[PDB]
């Protein structure tokens, strides 16, 4: 299935959120939800990796995560694909 790994680091405080969705609908729920946790924490570095079923899927997700990070002010983003896992890491 779809594995969402959210890792927020911020001086002596590391948060690791792991979700498993199946809807792309309840994904919008996780998405929206993560957007808030991060707005609040306002961390320098934020990493999100999503293990998709196919690389073409990982791409659609990378497009999603890019807009998420951009909107939230993270503007120097690294997008890395590792098989079916996409890892978008941004810095504020």
């Amino acid at each position: 299935d779809i594995q969402v790994q959210v890792n927020i680091d911020d001086n002596g405080k590391n948060f690791d959120y792991t979700y498993t969705v199946t809807t792309e609908s309840e994904l919008q729920k996780v998405l929206n939800e993560l957007m808030d946790y991060i707005k609040k924490q306002g961390a320098k570095r934020v990493r999100i990796s999503i293990t998709a079923r196919t690389k073409k899927e990982a791409e659609k997700f990378a497009a999603i995560l890019i807009k998420v990070f951009a909107e939230l002010g993270y503007n120097d983003i690294n997008v890395t694909f590792d098989g079916d896992t996409v890892t978008v890491e941004g810095q504020l």
